[PDB]
């Protein structure tokens, strides 16, 4: 249990680069280079425990080990807009490469051994690392490295969609929500590479095909109450504020002002959704499930953030970041609460909260004049 917690508190200093980066983006060069020091610093420390992982066994670990890895590739791609630097956005490129390739292996290697959670975690890598390849080549101009990204994205989307099923008439709504987790991010790389392209019929592609994702996470979480399961509930809590939030940008390009409103009373019921989780996890003692609803909160205010920007809703843009400062308070109570009960796990998914609010906070902030 101490590889997993290990991981899950360099995937929180992996977000801590990328809200340092979409800070610098206040125009200053010295703190774009400042979260460059600190992307290259957690990827390596990533891919040493990578290693350890691989050298014991655990695939959970080195999966997430490899999500911190593709985390810090974004921070790299991110500055690469804010500096300008073609040089840096190809190095970004090439290590997010490395991940996409690492997490295939051992997507197949966890699929053959049965670990159908440790395989949906691989899959989260790859569509988390075709962001970070859309984000630079985004800084690069590359129209060929974006129709890349298109495909090997049709191809995460695709395999998750076969592990879901499986999942599902298994019983294991965590893998399922899982799953769902990593379709909700490969279509946000889409959207994010047909953007830059121009292709408005990808981006309606996207827009129905996460309202389906939507609705499978909806569904998912129902039957994770039934069940008892906070676990999955919180998940597929997530799922549903990643889905939001992959319409939004489709919203954004297509210039549909009536979805962008849409998307920000849907986060708002996702949003209550999760703080009666939260309470209902925090009764029972279950303070992993407590913790990720705190990190369904902060991604429910994230896509609210989005929308509100591009609607130019002053009012429930100041809402949204008084509610990410009360997310970002009550998680530095739980991680306290974690560490008191020796649940290291938990008081690592409380960081991750803390950092995903932060990032909702930088938001609001680029935004403001």
């Amino acid at each position: 249990h101490m590889l997993i917690a290990e991981a899950l508190e360099l995937i929180a200093e992996a977000l801590f680069a990328i809200a340092l980066a979409l800070l610098a983006i206040k125009k200053d060069k010295e703190l774009a280079k400042k979260a460059v020091e600190l992307a290259e610093k957690v990827y390596k420390e990533a891919e040493e425990l990578y290693k350890k992982a691989k050298k014991k066994g655990d695939l959970i670990a080195a999966a997430l080990a490899l999500i911190a890895q593709a985390l810090a590739a974004i921070a790299l791609a991110l500055a690469a807009i804010a500096l300008k630097d073609k040089e840096l956005a190809k190095k970004a490129y090439k290590l997010a490469e490395e991940v996409y390739k690492k997490a295939e292996k051992l997507y197949e290697e966890a699929k053959k051994k049965g670990d159908l959670i440790a395989a949906a975690l691989a899959l989260i890598a790859q569509a988390l690392a075709l962001i970070a390849l859309a984000l630079a080549a985004i800084a690069l101009g590359d129209k060929e490295k974006l129709k890349e990204v298109i495909e090997k994205a049709k191809e995460v989307y695709k395999k998750a969609e076969e592990l879901y099923k499986e999942a599902e008439k298994k019983g294991d709504l965590i893998a399922a929500a899982l799953a769902l987790i990593a379709q909700a991010l490969a279509l946000i790389a889409i959207a994010l590479a047909a953007i830059a392209l121009g292709d408005e019929e990808t981006l309606k592609e996207v827009k129905e095909k996460a309202k389906e994702v939507y609705e499978k996470a909806k569904k998912v979480a129902e039957e994770a109450e039934k069940k008892g399961d906070l676990i999955a509930a919180a998940l597929a809590l997530i799922a549903q504020a990643l889905a939001l939030i992959a319409i939004a940008l489709a919203a954004i390009a297509l210039g549909d002002e009536e979805e962008l409103k849409k998307v920000i009373e849907e986060a708002k019921k996702v949003y209550e959704e999760a703080k009666k989780i939260y309470e209902e996890a925090k009764k029972k003692g279950d303070l992993i499930a407590a913790a990720l609803a705190l990190i369904a909160q902060a991604l429910a205010l994230i896509a609210i953030a989005l929308a509100a920007i591009a609607l130019g809703d002053e009012e429930t843009l100041e809402e949204a970041r008084k509610e990410a400062e009360e997310v970002k308070k009550e998680a530095e109570e739980l991680a306290k609460e974690a560490e008191q009960k020796g649940n290291e796990i938990a008081a690592a998914l409380a960081e991750i909260a803390i950092a995903l609010a932060e990032i909702a906070i930088a938001l609001v902030e680029i935004a403001k004049k």
